[PDB]
């Protein structure tokens, strides 16, 4: 599927260039990518900013939702945006 | 029967303060509470993270294992913990 090939893309090139720690600063209704409890990465979407330790993101791709702190949470780059692939929840 | 009772009192419960999204994250070996097919909420543990939709459950008073979605996940109240009543499966 196209989700498994932007997937495999995605987390290779984030492998590459990994986020560095501060440089992305959550937004409420900005994109980013999100490190989920498997230790993967994963395109978000920031819903609401409670504290530094909790953002609440929605895992565009997949339809689910987490408070997570914003050491796991990075840029999600144009080459993996929602221009490239829309957000394929469902 | 103590398993009907805690059930009767644990979903009383729930409906008072409904899981909300986001707040519970699935971690292998971690007690949480599971949305059968029937819309009811049952004691689950988690047995394998795959991803935001499809978490491996196991059913801990009744035996079976359901793959579900983050969002039909919550956290298991202290007060119907196994430290209250230990797993019922037959």
């Amino acid at each position: 599927t196209q989700f498994q090939k932007l997937m495999e893309n995605m987390r290779n090139d984030i492998a590459s260039h990994p986020p560095v720690e501060g440089s992305y600063a959550p937004r409420r209704g900005e994109f980013c990518i999100a490190k989920f409890v498997d230790g993967e990465w994963y395109r978000a979407r920031v819903e609401k900013v409670e504290s530094p330790a909790k953002i609440h993101v929605f895992y565009i791709d997949y339809g689910n939702r987490e408070v997570l702190p914003s050491t796991r949470l990075g840029t999600l780059s144009p080459a993996f945006s929602t221009r490239v692939l829309p957000a394929q929840a469902t």
